[PDB]
């Protein structure tokens, strides 16, 4: 008996967030060009589908008075460059200088160097972009995450007044939360309670004022292959924080690794694959509407970040937690590195074409109705039209999944039932769809022998499988209704399209960058921000040797790999935007390529 999934356009809901647009990772190096492709790829996610990358011990990348800031001005330049933010951990020991914070001196010290680096990028990026980052304590502080670092519960918060009076004195507008820990109950977890006992009820080591400061609560809750039981501690946790200190009752909640499971470095076959992808959209719908969506007892929950932006290493290119593929191709003049777009980052702009309202939905089999703790649910968005640019937009995404377990034996009917489309210009739908028959990077690679150093052709065949198969933009039927009767598989994700024409064609393509991969190979990255629209089909590339398309099956993640037949690559490519409608945007300025 059917799934049967029922959208009401017409009735839109309360508004519906974007919460999930983070990631992380921990150094064992961020310089290097491995993860200059890998950020390439995470700021590619269109519409800007990842915002923050959560990184730990970033004030190890700067030396010690004074202090070098050369190597974080790197990094940071580098996020920047792909519009990305840092999840800010003030972690490290600068090199080695900082080792007890029951020194009082070294308090002050630190405080000073806080106010000193958060003054640095406002005069470097404005105090508009730097006021958006979320600054956090050292990752962990439970976990002894402390390296030769001496941190005590006294130690943590003098530690945590430091940072806080030191970002103060950077600007007042600046946000800080902690511990980034997981909570468990006393005496487990001292410093993760005990900071908030401090924030609440003790006082402030450098002005003696009873209250700190503490702009969110970041937690770590990780779901041991359940989906569901993520969002069950959260609850738990979120509750006994509730009750315990009644002042941070408002104090938005980030659960900032919120993973399947825990340990990224541990191979797992469903992480190659969209088992992982299905069950990351899962957890979100999970949230969003078992949470977030009035249930009568909404928890301040704000974010949640999937720690999956690390490399891979051999021999287990797909199976780690990680976003992309990294191959090291040693046998090369000279070595160079390749990476692959996983399933979830691809799922992760999938996500990203959800729009500021929840629409109404229901998912039931034979009358007996499914919330999203269930194998299949739904997350269902309108879009109120901004300026010319854009029009109205319906963004329905539909996911099979059992987890972290795969059924490739079964198919999953499902029938979706749109209904309430408001009337307008030029009404059309797109489907998008993604399984680990059609859609798996991972799936070709093994189809191909798991070849340790692919060849050209091996890496654009394996790329071939990266992007979810698509319709053309059909008409939609009179009424403002729309009935499929797709055939899921376990696991997969289909995302229904539906976009109204706007009055003016997309905006301009910008921010256009070339970055060399090895000998008649490359990477092409640009930006969404001016196009202003979502109801895109793909992204005209074209290129000049004196220019001509380069003929390519449609996608619109913001990175492409040229990987010509001809080896022919240097001379100028220009990238543009084409709609739903066929109508082109303004190609974005010519950029050059030397080889
Ligand atoms: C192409 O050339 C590149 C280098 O140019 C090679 O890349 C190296 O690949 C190996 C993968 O085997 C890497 O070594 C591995 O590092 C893992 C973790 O690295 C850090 O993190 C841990 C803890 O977080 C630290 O302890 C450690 O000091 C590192 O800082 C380890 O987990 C791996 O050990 C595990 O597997 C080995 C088997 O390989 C077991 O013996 C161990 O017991 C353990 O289970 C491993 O040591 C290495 O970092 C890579 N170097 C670089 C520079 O990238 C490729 O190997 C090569 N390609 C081919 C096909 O050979
Ligand atoms: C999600 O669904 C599962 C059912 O699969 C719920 O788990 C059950 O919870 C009850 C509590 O009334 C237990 O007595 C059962 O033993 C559980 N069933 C199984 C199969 O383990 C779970 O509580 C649901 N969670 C939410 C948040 O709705
Ligand atoms: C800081 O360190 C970098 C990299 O090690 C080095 O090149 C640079 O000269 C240093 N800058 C200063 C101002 O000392
Ligand atoms: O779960 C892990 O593998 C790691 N745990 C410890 C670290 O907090 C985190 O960065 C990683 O996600």
């Amino acid at each position: 008996a059917p799934h049967l999934v029922q959208v009401d356009a017409a009735r839109a809901l309360w508004p519906l967030r974007r919460f999930w647009r983070s990631t992380g990772f921990c150094p064992p190096y961020v310089l290097s060009w491995d993860q200059q492709l890998n950020l390439a790829y995470v700021g590619a996610v269109p519409h800007r589908g990842i915002k923050q990358v959560r990184t730990h011990w970033l004030l190890e990348l700067v030396t010690t008075l004074s202090y070098n800031f050369t190597h974080l001005d790197g990094y940071l330049d580098l996020l920047r460059e792909n519009q990305l933010l840092p999840g800010f951990e003030l972690m490290g020991s600068a090199s080695g200088h900082f080792t007890d914070f029951e020194d009082k001196q070294q308090v002050f010290e630190w405080k000073d160097l806080v106010s000193s680096l958060a003054r640095r990028y406002i005069g470097r990026y404005g105090l508009a972009h730097v006021s958006k980052w979320n600054f956090e304590t050292w990752n962990e502080p439970d976990h002894h995450d402390f390296d030769n670092v001496s941190m005590t519960m006294q130690g943590f918060l003098n530690y945590y007044d430091a940072c806080s009076e030191g970002l103060r004195a950077a600007s007042p507008a600046l946000r800080l939360g902690g511990p980034g820990d997981s909570f468990h109950t006393p005496p487990r977890s001292p410093l993760s309670w005990g900071l908030l006992r401090h924030c609440h009820d003790g006082t402030n080591f450098f002005t003696g004022e009873a209250g700190v400061r503490l702009d969110y609560i970041s937690l770590h809750r990780k779901g041991a292959r359940s989906s569901i039981s993520i969002l069950e501690q959260e609850k738990v946790v979120a509750q006994q924080i509730r009750q315990l200190f009644p002042k941070f009752a408002d104090t938005p909640i980030y659960n900032d690794e919120a993973d399947p499971l825990v340990g990224w470095s541990l191979p797992q076959p469903w992480r190659a694959d969209v088992t992982y992808a299905a069950m990351v959209v899962k957890v979100i719908a999970q949230h969003q509407n078992l949470l977030l969506a009035n249930t009568t007892s909404a928890f301040p929950y704000a974010l949640l970040s999937n720690d999956n932006a690390f490399l891979s290493y051999h021999p287990h290119p797909f199976a780690q937690r990680t976003l992309t593929a990294r191959f090291q191709v040693n046998n090369t003049r000279p070595p160079h590195v390749q990476l692959l777009r996983k399933p979830v980052l691809t799922a992760m702009g999938l996500l990203a074409l959800l729009d500021e309202e929840q629409l109404w939905a229901e998912v039931s089999q034979a009358g007996t109705v499914l919330d999203s703790n269930h194998t299949v649910g739904v997350l269902a968005s309108a879009h109120r039209p901004q300026g010319p640019a854009d029009a109205w937009r319906a963004a329905v995404l539909i996911y099979a999944s059992d987890d972290t377990r795969a059924h490739p034996n079964r198919s999953v009917a499902v029938t979706l039932r749109l209904r309430g489309v408001p009337p307008g210009p030029g009404l059309v739908y797109v489907t998008r769809y993604l399984d680990n028959g059609l859609c798996s990077p991972d799936g070709e690679w093994r189809r191909l022998g798991r070849p340790v150093f692919p060849t050209a052709e091996q890496f654009r065949r394996m790329r071939a499988a990266e992007d979810p198969v698509a319709a053309a933009p059909r008409p939609l039927p009179a009424g403002g209704r729309l009935t499929l009767r797709p055939a899921l598989r376990l696991p997969s994700l289909l995302l229904v399209h539906v976009c109204a024409r706007p009055e003016k064609p997309p905006g301009q393509v910008t921010r256009l960058r070339a970055l060399p991969l090895t000998q008649g190979q490359l990477v092409l990255v640009w930006s969404d921000e001016h196009v202003g629209s979502k109801c895109l089909w793909t992204y005209e590339i074209q290129f000049s040797q004196d220019y001509t398309p380069v003929s390519r099956k449609p996608s619109t993640f913001n990175l492409f790999v040229f990987s010509p037949d001809t080896g022919a690559v240097s001379g100028s490519y220009r990238v543009r935007a084409l709609d739903y409608w066929a109508r082109p945007g303004p190609f974005s300025d010519p950029v050059p390529y030397l080889e």
